[PDB]
């Protein structure tokens, strides 16, 4: 990635990013996981907080994951870029031409209610009051060298909060503040949830590197209504209200 950047590591316990010179642009997953444990004993000097980075360890039980995954695998997996394969329960959108098509959007997966309810329980303010606009499951495999390029998700139809859930196996999220020249690594463990919002959503860029992917990982990705497409917004009548109605619909996957 970027050699000149200052590398940081995330302490889940302290909810801060701690500066590390033992970690680098090409650092291995194992090194980042060990630093995640060894950053918990370091001073707060030079430490930074990325607002909107919320990592919940153990969001889903083995039992809860088993039900969601069996429903996911029965559904077909589509081709995608960068070694990824995808299942998209969302509208078809041309971000450049601001066009939304609801032809392929039938609703949201039946497991959605459980995930949304649990997010509200942990924090109603932080993860509650979420209306699903897109729920996309992404397949990453070490053999296929799957990865996602450093990026900021579109902010026109997708809202402040972006949710990624690590299924089957965990990974590391690399976050880049190009202007501030800061690189941070967030280790998302198995059955964990990440919400990227606020500074993380707009100021920082998010990507999953190939060397940080082991075995097969499925990202259950969720997106929320942009305020413009929501009630009290310009596009609600043209596009948002239908999208809320379709998102309220649940596709039966059990079966
Ligand atoms: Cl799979
Ligand atoms: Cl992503
Ligand atoms: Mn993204």
């Amino acid at each position: 990635k970027h050699v000149n950047y200052k590398v940081f590591i995330y302490d889940h316990i302290r909810q801060i990013a701690i500066p590390t010179t033992n970690l680098n642009s090409q650092s291995s997953l194992e090194d980042i996981i060990d630093e995640s444990t060894s950053c918990q004993s370091v001073s707060t000097d030079g430490s930074i907080e990325i607002d909107g980075l919320t990592l919940i360890h153990n969001f889903l039980s083995e039992s809860e994951e088993s039900k969601i995954l069996n429903m996911i695998d029965t559904v077909k997996w589509a081709k995608s870029k960068s070694g990824r394969r995808k299942q998209d329960y969302g509208p078809k959108v041309n971000f450049k031409h601001k066009k939304v098509k609801t032809d392929t959007f039938v609703g949201m997966p039946e497991y959605a209610d459980m995930l949304l309810n649990k997010m509200s329980e942990y924090d109603v303010k932080k993860l509650g009051n979420y209306q699903p606009f897109e729920m996309c499951n992404l397949e990453y495999e070490e053999v296929k060298k799957s990865a996602i390029e450093m990026h900021q998700d579109d902010m026109w139809i997708w809202g402040n909060r972006l949710i990624s859930i690590n299924l089957i196996n965990g990974s590391v999220m690399t976050l880049s503040n190009d202007n501030k020249s800061f690189l941070c690594y967030v280790h998302m463990p198995h059955r964990s949830l990440l919400c990227m919002a606020d500074e993380c959503r707009y100021d920082w860029k998010h990507g999953v590197l190939a060397h940080h992917i082991r075995g097969r990982r499925i990202a259950l990705t969720m997106r929320e209504a942009a305020k413009d497409f929501a009630e009290g917004g310009e596009l609600y009548e043209k596009y948002g209200a239908e999208l809320i109605r379709l998102g309220n619909i649940r596709v039966p996957l059990s079966k």
